[PDB]
């Protein structure tokens, strides 16, 4: 499980999700609602694979955490028009994510 020293991943993943521009992110992007994005994203991500990929473990370090979240938003700015709805979300939540990674780095 997450050792105790990632405590301050888990909270700034928890802030992340928590914000209105969250919402493109909690979730893997869904076929149900969203057409040709393994198409062209080869590496998803979302919030919710991370959150639980760090209660389990799955991270052994802060730079594992963060290249996970910068891949959120990578793969937002390859799908997505900067000036679509998901396209700026994702650059509100880049920049609230360094924001809050630039207090510790
Ligand atoms: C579950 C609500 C919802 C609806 C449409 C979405 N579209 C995206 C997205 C993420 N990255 N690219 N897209 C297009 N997330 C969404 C979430």
């Amino acid at each position: 499980s997450m050792h105790s020293d990632l405590t301050f991943c888990e909270i700034i993943l928890m802030e992340m999700e928590s914000h209105d521009a969250a919402w493109p992110f909690l979730e893997p992007v869904n076929p149900r609602l969203v057409s040709g994005y393994r198409r062209i994203i080869k590496n998803p991500m979302d919030f919710s694979t991370m959150r639980h990929r760090l209660s389990r473990g799955g991270y052994t370090s802060s730079e594992e955490f963060a290249a996970d979240a910068l891949l959120v938003f990578d793969n937002c700015q390859t799908f997505n028009e900067d000036d679509s709805e998901v396209g700026k979300a994702g650059h509100i939540m880049r920049r609230f994510f360094e924001s809050r990674w630039e207090e510790f780095y």
